[PDB]
RNA sequence: GUUUGACUGGGGCGGUACGCGCUCGAAAAGAUAUCGAGCGCGCCCUAUGGCUAUCUCAGCCGGGGACCCGGCGAAG
């Protein structure tokens, strides 16, 4: 039954929502790679009018590129509880979100047959918790 | 020397039902009148055309009315 129960992390995206960058660099090295635009949508008084606009970037990290970047994140964030996700996840911080499941996921990402994940076989707040709490930290 | 139109609950004044498109009137095929009700067209676009690739929207919810993540969401 587990093995293929118990959770992991499926990407980290750290993102940092500007206005308007030079923040990219930051984001490369914090990371370890290339950072992607962020194009905004609908006019706004923000003199945010533009609808195609660099107005910030982000970083999917997955597998090690994600450890090796929460084995830092974490330790600079103390939060927990409440932050969580309906499904297991939550975000911290410069954004730092961190998205949790279980092996049984690329039935709803991939393109032939996709099905969405049964609610038995979602990842629950608590569950969540205990992984992670699980791995270097503590909850609340 | 001539012209100075037509429609019209008489004619004039007002209006254009004088060329066009839609809903209703219209009686569950088609056709169908009034100065019938609601209202539009005389353009605009080199992309706002064409094809291919990748993709899914509104709105609401939960986590850090811009942006990021997850979820619900046949279509508003
Ligand atoms: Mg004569
Ligand atoms: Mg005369
Ligand atoms: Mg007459
Ligand atoms: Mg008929
Ligand atoms: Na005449």
């Amino acid at each position: 039954f587990h093995e293929m129960r118990e959770p992991r992390i499926e990407k980290v995206v750290v993102h940092m929502g500007i206005g308007h960058a030079n923040a990219e660099d930051i984001l490369g090295e914090i990371t370890g790679q290339m950072p992607v635009r962020t194009k905004a949508k609908r006019t706004v008084g923000e003199f945010d009018i533009r609808e195609g606009d660099p107005i910030g970037a982000k970083v999917t990290l997955r597998d090690e590129m994600a450890e090796e970047f929460l084995q830092t994140a974490l330790p600079l964030a103390e939060l927990a509880t409440s932050q969580f996700d309906d499904t297991g996840n939550f975000s911290f911080g410069l954004d730092v979100t961190v998205n949790l499941v279980r092996p049984g996921y690329r039935v709803a990402k991939r393109d032939k047959a996709s099905r969405s994940i049964p609610t038995k076989h979602r990842l629950n707040p608590a569950d969540a918790v205990a992984f992670i709490e699980s791995t270097y930290d503590v909850e609340v």
